[PDB]
């Protein structure tokens, strides 16, 4: 029986003197078992003996100090097994999921200790988790920048903050495990709950594993959320607008849209209506010109290093090569002018509208009938399922090693690939999601300012007539009027500012209307802008070029990781 602990470290902030000055572990199941010390050597000695599963919140940080220690004490990275070595799962983008430490076997059973990231099961900060789950949290925090030399004695106050931090996580994981959510990720917890509802027998039949090439072709037709800013209102500031958000976007498409399942049938040329294979992805070749008065639809995203959804308005001379779901293709034909269209071939799929209703009915009920902890978990169950279908291909990741200067280094690991769940599903759930947002914005073309996956920003404060019949404060899939603003400024995608009418507070602040309001709250939304930097944004300050050296960023140094301030700039 594998024990489970909730751990944490407290470290120094000096680049030249980076080290762990306090640690702590608590038994997720028995919160009476726990220890707080000031020696990493002492913690690691325990780690090697415990033969259990440990969780750190945001392993990307703690894991650096851990690997640093292992590498200095006879441990080397090893792709799989081999006594006195450790394996890892760090993604190409630097996301840490696991540190497996092996010490050999004994009587044909291996002796080890695996470390995981609790941030993958509960994707929020500790404080937030404390508030939302109704967990006792100590007011304030350690003086993160107080001198702590070798030999430092943890004071009784600091001692309670460490115990509290690890206890908050310990209570959350426990509640989560007592609810049957016993996975490494929240995403996998959803898939388990889903598979538990339709059987691993029906699952396997409904979501077969496609060939490597067949999966790659499907992936060609996958896109993310629709995030677009009207060039017209670009950078210039405006006044008086409204914002509409879809009530649970993804669970809504999954609830009643025609979704794919089963083995695809390959066809040549243009798709012909097939009652049994209602859905399809078509490989087409053409040239196009966005029509006058229509929003761009054909996108290109996630490029080489940095993204920022780019929407083409024309092929401009060159014949384009595209793979589109029938949902995306239908929108393309309306918004653009297509030239010399050549249908090459595609994929047909069986489809149904009832694969997710039971799973969604079950957890939406629990969500509506619960509070705090159980309620946040219900939301996680409902929100993390979509992600499992629109998952990635190769598991190629970063492999650590210790450099001569004492700090960690990383190199690309050998190629490595896993198995898709069912790519066709992720393609169509996002397509319908985009179709929902796009058609609504296009219907309000005259007043449209901005779009971001599940929301639309319009000028004016009056609900458009064409949207009236699909607006609702709580109904699944309906557009909920989320706020009205007196003025705003949009610099770029996901980069805007608004003055929101905030209804008088009868004890607590809410969104108000231009008639019934009390406060005018200023809110900022920006790419990598911290709450510290946001508290310096002003309407004539907010513009491309804005910068400030207050954005902390991790840096591998001997010892482990340290946070340094790096210039954040709105470009
Ligand atoms: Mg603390």
């Amino acid at each position: 029986p594998r024990k489970m602990y909730s751990c944490a470290f407290e470290t120094t902030t000096k680049v030249e003197d980076c080290r762990v000055w306090a640690y702590g572990y608590m038994n997720i199941e028995d919160h009476s078992e726990y220890k707080i010390g000031n020696s990493l050597d002492e913690f690691m000695a325990w780690v090697l003996k415990v033969q259990a599963d440990l969780y750190f919140h945001n392993l990307k940080f703690a894991g650096a100090f851990i690997i640093n220690w292992l590498e200095r004490n006879g441990f080397k990275w090893s792709a799989d097994g081999l006594p006195n070595t450790y394996n890892t799962i760090i993604s190409r983008m630097g996301q840490w999921y696991m540190i497996d430490i092996c010490l050999g076997y004994k009587g044909k059973r291996k002796i080890h200790t695996v470390i995981y990231d609790s941030l993958k099961k509960l994707p929020f900060p500790v404080k937030k988790i404390a508030k939302d789950f109704k967990l006792t949290v100590l007011k304030g925090d350690i003086d993160y920048h107080k001198e702590r030399p070798v030999g430092y004695k943890i004071t009784p106050e600091e001692y309670a903050y460490i115990k509290n931090d690890i206890q908050i996580i310990a209570e959350a994981l426990l509640i989560q495990f007592k609810q049957g959510l016993d996975r490494m990720t929240a995403g996998s917890d959803s898939l388990k709950g889903f598979k538990d509802i339709i059987t691993t027998k029906k699952f396997k039949k409904v979501f077969p594993t496609l060939s490597l090439g067949l999966d790659k072709e499907v992936r060609y037709a996958y896109r993310g959320g629709f995030t677009w800013l009207n060039d017209r209102f670009k950078e210039k500031e405006i006044g008086e607008g409204m914002v509409f958000d879809v009530n649970s976007l993804y669970p809504a498409q999954m609830y009643s849209r025609l979704l794919p399942y089963g083995e695809p049938i390959v066809f040549e040329g243009k798709y012909v209506w097939d009652e049994d294979y209602p859905l399809h992805i078509q490989h087409i070749r053409c040239e196009f010109e966005l029509k006058e008065g229509y929003i761009p639809t054909i996108q290109i995203k996630r490029s080489r290093f940095y993204k920022g959804n780019e929407y083409l308005k024309s092929s401009g001379g060159e014949i384009a090569d595209l793979w589109l779901s029938n949902v995306d293709l239908e929108l393309m034909k309306e918004h653009y002018d297509l030239y010399n269209v050549e249908y090459i071939s595609g994929l047909k799929f069986k489809a149904t509208t009832g694969l997710f209703k039971d799973f969604i009915d079950k957890w939406t009920y629990i969500k509506t009938t619960s509070e705090g902890a159980i309620k946040q978990l219900a939301k996680l169950m409902l929100n993390s399922l979509y992600g499992k279908f629109a998952s990635n291909p190769d598991v190629t990741g970063k492999v650590p090693y210790l450099k001569e200067n004492g700090a960690l280094g990383f190199r690309l690991g050998e190629e490595e690939t896993k198995d898709p769940v069912y790519t066709p599903m992720g393609v169509f759930i996002t397509a319908w999601a985009r179709y929902t947002t796009i058609t609504a914005a296009q219907a309000c073309y005259d007043r449209i300012i901005y779009c971001d996956t599940d929301s639309i920003h319009l000028t004016g404060t009056e609900i458009p007539d064409v949207i009236k019949d699909i607006v609702d404060p709580k109904k699944l899939g309906y557009w909920a009027h989320e706020s009205t603003f007196k003025r705003a400024k949009y610099l770029r995608q996901k980069t805007y500012i608004q003055d929101i009418y905030m209804k008088e507070v009868d004890g607590k602040l809410v969104e108000g209307s231009p008639d019934d309001y009390t406060d005018i709250k200023f809110s900022v939304k920006c790419a990598g802008m911290t709450d510290k930097i946001k508290k310096e944004v002003t309407f004539e300050n907010f513009k491309v070029g804005f910068s400030r050296k207050m954005k902390p960023k991790p840096v591998q140094v001997p010892g482990g990781v340290v946070l340094v301030d790096d210039t954040f700039t709105i470009k």
